[PDB]
């Protein structure tokens, strides 16, 4: 419960120790000290970024605000902007202007204000990295909060990643690239809440896009939207874009993605997968033949289903039994799944049969 003239006396402070004038004179004393004759070498920057991470800080998570306060901050932190941005177009300054652009997406309250917060940023996004950075979490915080303006965003976020010279110039990494996606996938669920039809149109124009080295971006996005939306008429569309994409290495990620698919545990789904997987066994793309079972690798240490277990169990022991008519390479995972469970006391007698051949196929070939 702090008392509001608290807030007002500290906004005096810190309006008082942002003067120019005091650091002038700070960096005076410190030459005439330095030459009279120690840590701190310039007090200017390392003060700066102390005073508006506390500025930042401090009026972070404080709600039940009126209106006064609200654009009086709005004046503090804007008129601050335009005096410290606009003259570095010519180092440690860009975090502080960050801490400004965070304060400022929580000092507005209007859609049209959201509205040109949103184009400016999509200004300056179509050309210092955290404030791109933090600039794009704005964005997406500012998506979440109001879902009329998401058809406005939509498009702005989609272009950079469909089209980025800044990070073709770093590959010659990916923690932008992942943040951009969640904010993406933040961005569609906060449009889906209240319009019911904007997922399909999102979801066409990617199938577009599809059509007409961006496959491995919209791979990635594809298989984080597909394990975004587990929970929820929305697992039929990507599962039927993904049953009808397939078809050159661009398959070795395809089928991780697959087994990340597997964890969301639906019984049809978990068939088409496993029946695909039979096929391509069966056949042996021979350079997949070791991917799979990867990906095999990566399913049974992620299956909590127990039905689901037990199934994916009863199936590689056939697959096993059927192959016998380069088997020793299935077995690590089968010890992955089975010591994960206590041990068996009677079951059904399928199960018997199946671990008897097995034993039999195992001393045949002199394994033991």
């Amino acid at each position: 419960n702090i008392p509001l003239e608290m807030l007002r006396e500290l906004l005096n402070l810190v309006k008082k120790i942002v003067e120019e004038a005091v650091l002038k004179s700070l960096d005076a004393i410190v030459a005439s000290v330095m030459e009279a004759n120690l840590y701190y070498t310039s007090f200017s920057d390392p003060l700066y970024l102390t005073m508006f991470k506390m500025l930042r800080d401090t009026l972070y998570y404080m709600k039940d605000l009126p209106t006064s306060f609200v654009k009086e901050i709005h004046d503090f932190v804007l008129e601050q902007f335009n005096t410290s941005q606009g003259e570095l177009q010519k180092k440690l300054r860009c975090q502080a202007n960050a801490a400004c652009v965070d304060l400022m997406v929580w000092a507005v309250k209007d859609e049209q204000g959201a509205e040109n917060l949103c184009i400016k940023l999509s200004e300056k996004l179509q050309s210092h990295l955290p404030l791109l950075i933090c600039c794009l979490q704005g964005l997406g915080r500012l998506c979440e909060r109001f879902p009329v303006v998401v058809h406005s965003v939509t498009p702005s976020l989609r272009d950079f990643l469909v089209i980025s010279p800044v990070l073709v110039k770093l590959y010659k990494y990916e923690q932008l690239r992942d943040i951009a996606i969640d904010n993406i996938c933040r961005c569609l669920k906060a449009g889906l809440t209240v319009d019911p039809v904007i997922v399909e149109a999102f979801l066409a124009s990617l199938s577009n896009r599809l059509y007409i080295l961006i496959p491995d971006h919209t791979i990635r996005a594809l298989g984080h939207i597909a394990v975004a939306l587990r929970d929820t008429k929305v697992m039929e569309p990507i599962l039927q874009i993904l049953q009808q994409k397939f078809c050159s290495p661009l398959d070795v990620l395809i089928i991780d993605q697959l087994g990340c698919l597997v964890i969301t545990g639906n019984q049809y789904i978990y068939q088409e997968v496993w029946n695909l997987f039979q096929q391509i066994s069966v056949k042996a793309y021979r350079h997949c033949s070791l991917a799979v079972i990867n990906a095999l690798a990566n399913i049974a240490a992620n299956i909590q289903d127990e039905h689901l277990v037990d199934e994916l169990l009863m199936n590689l022991l056939e697959l096993f039994v059927q192959l016998g008519l380069n088997l020793g390479v299935l077995i690590p995972v089968i010890a992955v799944l089975t010591r994960r469970l206590p041990p068996i006391k009677e079951a059904k007698p399928r199960l018997q049969k199946l671990f008897r051949d097995f034993w039999l196929y195992s001393v045949l070939m002199g394994f033991a």
